[PDB]
């Protein structure tokens, strides 16, 4: 049992409403507002839950140590975007449209990430590629169920995405038995063998970005998307339809603008804030739109 204390309210049920498949481990299961998931802390998975106590209070529960406390903390902050939004909230009240998707979304605060670790955001962005996101969700789940790990604790089974190893012994095979295109199990297969590959996200964004497009079947939206939703990164992924979509619902009355165009309207007024404001707009695409 620990503590995470914040200066301001969050909303849970709006982080909570961020998951498309809450119920499916994906790897993360969430049932009754209780998130959880098993995450591999100094070489074995452990089982981490957490679920609010109050407007300011998350609490947390798990079988890692208390001198792991404040590295699993650190996690979940980041993981969940816990970080304090007063500057996001007086950034957003700024732009008549940032306004009305606080307004909208209220609580939700700023933006986490998709992802415990680089290796899974760069193979959920893979697997993402080209398909609707609940069909990328079920296929995470899949490769979670067979190569993930499961740890029991409390009653409760946590799962966690598998490890670089796990996918390594899985192979081209394991993966396209998931249900994953060979090219797609190729390449995680490729992104799998590289060390060190957890340092990624201590990269600057142009050598972040040119080491993943560097893979032949890595583009820039795939680059982009893993530079914002798995590394934290200011980088702001305009070639996603879903963000090309509420954008000009936003900005340009419903009349979809190119990618370009949306680059501009990023740079120009969603400035320091673009990563958070792409959680907004996600959010916004999916929950407003014979
Ligand atoms: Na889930
Ligand atoms: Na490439």
């Amino acid at each position: 049992m620990w503590r995470i204390e914040l200066k301001h309210a969050v909303n849970w049920e709006l982080k909570m409403k961020f998951f498309v498949l809450p119920e499916l481990p994906t790897p993360d299961v969430v049932e009754s507002g209780v998130w959880r998931r098993a995450i591999v802390l100094d070489g074995r998975a452990v089982a981490v839950m957490a679920y609010p106590e109050s407007e300011r209070t998350i609490v947390v529960e798990g079988n890692f140590e208390n001198r792991e406390w404040e590295a699993v903390r650190r996690k979940l902050v980041e993981y969940l975007g816990l970080q304090n939004p007063e500057e996001l909230y007086r950034f957003m009240d700024g732009d008549e449209k940032l306004r009305m998707l606080k307004n909208r979304f209220y609580g939700f605060g700023r933006a986490g990430l998709m992802s415990m670790s680089v290796f899974e955001g760069i193979a959920k962005a893979i697997i993402q590629q080209q398909i609707s996101f609940v069909v990328a969700e079920k296929l995470a789940a899949k490769i979670v169920g067979r190569f993930g790990d499961e740890v029991e604790w409390n009653g409760l089974k946590f799962y966690g995405f598998p490890t670089q190893e796990a996918i390594l012994k899985a192979g081209v095979e394991g993966l396209r038995e998931c249900g994953l295109s060979r090219r797609k199990a190729e390449l995680i297969v490729e992104i799998a063998k590289e060390e060190n590959l957890e340092e990624l996200k201590e990269w600057g964004e142009e050598e972040a970005y040119e080491y993943l497009t560097s893979f032949k079947g890595i583009g820039r939206w795939t680059a982009e998307l893993v530079l914002s939703m798995a590394l934290g990164k200011n980088v702001f992924p305009a070639d996603d339809l879903g963000v090309r979509r509420a954008v000009s619902r936003l900005y340009f009355n419903g009349e979809i603008q190119s990618a370009e165009k949306v680059r501009e309207i990023a740079r120009e007024r969603f400035g320091r804030f673009a990563r958070d404001i792409l959680f907004y707009l996600f959010l916004y695409d999916r929950f407003f739109s014979v």
